[PDB]
């Protein structure tokens, strides 16, 4: 009954309201508008909650699933790659899990800039790339890992750890396992760097907006959610938050679309199930 196809078709009704409720409108209050003359958006129908929006011009939002927080956004374009980093290092990020894979990148088409695996200066801020650690996930996917290192004159130096599922297969999705494993190379990447700033005695610690892993694909809503998921399920502190109120406080958090698909959905039921979490509410 409780992971049954009855438990399953009413979350997704449920969820599928929520999507509606929160389908943008013209010049939406509740969404993020540019400010103004540069593309905000990488996809016009996807668009950034304003209330917990991170940068005034970043498609990008902070989310808390229970109460694991992390930054959730999109690719960013390349004029927004200055204002990109700068919000990396002001967050102390812990990891950065690009979620998009090097075919997708390589697309030209798709404006993706290579920004973590190449070096390079972007207005005021100058950024190194080094290779670290491979990782694999399972499946034959392979977690490439970087350390970037962003300086800016009048700004403390941030090395970001970086998790870039290089061949992510860009139209299907990973499996539960695949999902797990990279739940928890993200989470413990995020830990071991969390740990070098609490040992520094750095303020970002006592700071709700900061150490947050920062996560994205190409809009920011898919692979990103599902690895959200992932990673809220893996925290300790997380006992008897249902998948419904999982994928709706990613919603309310960054708009209707995340979990964009029922196999990233499935994912996360899958998983659910295998810890005994509810699905549904009451
Ligand atoms: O600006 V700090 O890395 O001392 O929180």
């Amino acid at each position: 009954s409780p992971y049954g196809p009855e438990a399953r078709a009413e979350l997704s009704s449920r969820l599928t309201t929520l999507r509606n409720t929160l389908a943008p409108a013209t010049n939406d209050p509740r969404y993020l508008q540019a400010c103004g003359g540069e593309k905000l958006n990488r996809f016009r129908d996807i668009q950034c909650r304003r209330q917990t929006a991170v940068r005034a011009d970043l498609n990008a939002n902070y989310i808390q699933v229970g109460n694991t927080r992390t930054i959730a956004c999109q690719y960013p374009l390349q004029s927004q790659l200055e204002s990109h980093f700068r919000m990396l290092a002001e967050n102390r990020t812990p990891v950065l899990a690009v979620l998009a894979s090097s075919s997708e990148i390589a697309n030209q088409r798709f404006g993706m800039p290579d920004y973590f695996r190449q070096s390079g200066t972007y207005g005021s801020i100058t950024v190194e790339s080094k290779m670290t650690q491979q990782v694999g996930l399972g499946d034959g996917i392979m977690a490439d890992m970087y350390t970037l290192t962003i300086r800016e004159a009048g700004q403390k130096t941030i090395s970001v750890p970086v998790v870039h599922v290089g061949n992510f297969p860009d139209q299907t999705a990973v499996s539960s396992e695949v999902t797990k494993a990279l739940a928890s190379l993200v989470d413990q990447t995020a830990e071991t760097k969390r740990n070098m700033y609490e040992s520094k005695g750095s303020s970002a610690v006592a700071d709700d907006s900061k150490l947050r892993p920062v996560i994205h694909c190409r809009a920011g809503v898919g692979r990103t959610a599902q690895l959200i998921g992932a990673m809220c399920m893996n925290d300790s502190r997380n006992s008897q938050l249902s998948v419904e109120d999982m994928v709706s406080q990613m919603r309310v958090q960054r708009n209707g679309i995340m979990v964009q698909k029922d196999e990233q959905l499935d994912v996360l039921i899958k998983l659910a199930e295998g810890q005994g979490r509810p699905l549904l509410n009451s």
